[PDB]
């Protein structure tokens, strides 16, 4: 069961050559989807060693409502370096919108807490939504949100999550995005008293950068292994999880594959 | 080629019983997708007669940035009646967000014009996005946006559009939503000098209302016919299209099937 590798393969073989903002060049398809059953295992890719430490801290950083890379650096995470100001600022990106979307009245909306409240008290709501796409603040962001809009759903005590990702760096970004949202779904489920269901990833521009092609072919030559299991320590609040609360059990990946990020 | 009917059938057979805000009861699935090749024909369903007049005026109404039902009524369209105030107001819904999203600076952002500008000047942009999900204004809206977030993509001068729809009334709402966004994509393509490509519909809570079940079974018993063709008269601006500019050629549906709307 390898939704990611299958999509990666499909784009590599059928994607159209496309120019891009970074001036790197891509092969690209539009409107592709992946589904993972989280109850079957944690979707941390096994066909290459994914630096889950960076995934976990990045998500914790989002949950803090932070947009300065300082806290990431203190924890040894450098994935946001290339877009940050000299003072470490990224503008009001993901975390700021998730935790403190500025409402016209001057109040700040905590969408994460609001979503959790709905999961607990109105699980059948069709409005359990979090958006990072704050149209009036996009221009202030170092990069507009890639993982932009997501929704939760509950069936028979099982929590599902669907993400709309407008732009998908398939080799570097997407493995992080999948693991990040899977982890978030486990967190939200834990806090809402639910089990985990499906993660559905829906992409806009799904692309392989032209300087990632050798890395992709290498990865696609490897046989998938069983997924690890995620174990999350007890906390009374999603905002109280720490890195140490997050345990990935039996992660047995093939070797890491290095590739340069498009800036 | 019937993406809609196939999804309708899938939800009918496998959707799970779910309670809902309206108190009507539904059968529902999460994270379902449909794809239409707009170059093959205009996706106005032929398995029942769809009131395209209401579809077309509703879209024109959105493009006006209007949120009062008066203009709809003047043109014989009643589909928004049940949620409007006594003075016809719906709050800052689709049209208001599309044309005049209020920025923190006091300025209003015309996302439709902005998207068209990108299509014309930077077709490879991965940021051609329109959102109606204005978190700070949701509570003022009579209903939060169902068709919430959409994106355009251009490959070899061909325009595709993907919609994220968080909540999908499969029998009544979705046939309108499909035709609406197909029409919008034609309008954008015409204004940007592009041909039409794919419409990708991505749904969150995809449901059939419990009082639509008989109607659904009836529709699913019918053999689909060829789709009609859409002809748009020339205009120098998307905001100058009128109803009379929009011609559906050779629309040959099976009979209309009436159903009550859930409020
Ligand atoms: N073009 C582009 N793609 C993106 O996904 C991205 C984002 C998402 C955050 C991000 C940035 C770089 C890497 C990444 O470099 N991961 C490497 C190294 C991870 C580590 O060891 O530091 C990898 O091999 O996964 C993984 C995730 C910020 N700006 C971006 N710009
Ligand atoms: N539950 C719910 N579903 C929705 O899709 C919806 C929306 C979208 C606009 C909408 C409302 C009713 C009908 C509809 O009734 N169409 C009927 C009659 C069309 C006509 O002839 O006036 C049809 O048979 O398609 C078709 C489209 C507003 N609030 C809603 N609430
Ligand atoms: O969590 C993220 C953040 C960014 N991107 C990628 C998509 C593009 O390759 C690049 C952003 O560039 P634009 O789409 O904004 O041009 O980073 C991801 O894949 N995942
Ligand atoms: O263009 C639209 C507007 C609304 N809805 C449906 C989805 C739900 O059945 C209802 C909205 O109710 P909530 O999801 O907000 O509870 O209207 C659509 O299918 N298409």
């Amino acid at each position: 069961m390898t939704p990611y590798e299958d999509l990666l393969r499909f784009v590599l073989e059928t994607g159209t050559p496309k120019s891009d903002r970074t001036g790197t060049g891509t092969r690209s398809l539009f409107g592709q989807q992946m589904r993972y059953d989280l109850s079957a295992g944690f979707p941390l890719l096994t066909t290459k060693k994914v630096h889950f430490k960076s995934v976990a801290y990045e998500l914790l950083w989002f949950l803090r409502g932070d947009s300065n890379i300082g806290w990431l650096h203190e924890h040894g995470v450098t994935i946001w370096d290339e877009w940050a100001s000299d003072t470490g600022e990224l503008g009001p990106i993901y975390g700021v919108q998730w935790r403190s979307w500025p409402a016209p009245s001057g109040e700040h909306i905590d969408q994460i807490s609001a979503a959790l409240d709905l999961l607990r008290t109105d699980p059948d709501s069709r409005r359990i939504i979090v958006s990072a796409w704050n149209v009036g603040e996009i221009e202030r962001m170092a990069l507009p949100p890639c993982h932009a809009f997501f929704q939760f759903y509950v069936a028979d005590g099982r929590l599902s999550c669907q993400l709309y990702q407008r732009s998908a760096d398939l080799f570097l970004g997407v493995p992080f995005n999948i693991a990040s949202y899977a982890l978030l779904t486990h967190m939200m489920a834990a806090q809402a008293g639910l089990s985990v269901g499906e993660f559905i990833w829906t992409g806009g521009d799904c692309h392989i950068y032209d300087n990632h092609v050798e890395q992709v072919r290498l990865q696609l030559s490897r046989e998938p292994r069983p997924y690890p299991k995620l174990l999350l320590a007890d906390r009374d609040s999603i905002f109280e999880y720490t890195y140490e609360d997050i345990v990935v059990k039996n992660y047995d990946p093939h070797p890491a594959i290095k590739a340069p990020v498009a800036v």
